[PDB]
């Protein structure tokens, strides 16, 4: 099924549980889907963490 030539001679798990514990220690648990989407959007480059917004 291909062309041929024939010739003869862990770091994500603990950070995830940290963030889950932070969200469950407070009453902000409906913000989990949005956090997942925002981080998978941060996936693009590493220079987007220093430019996160403020209020």
């Amino acid at each position: 099924g291909a062309l041929c030539v024939i010739r003869f001679d862990n770091l994500a798990e603990k950070t995830a549980e940290q963030i889950i514990s932070i969200l469950d220690d407070n009453k902000k648990t409906e913000y989990t889907r949005l956090l997942a989407d925002a981080i998978r959007s941060l996936r693009r480059s590493s220079k987007l963490v220093a430019g996160l917004p403020k209020d």
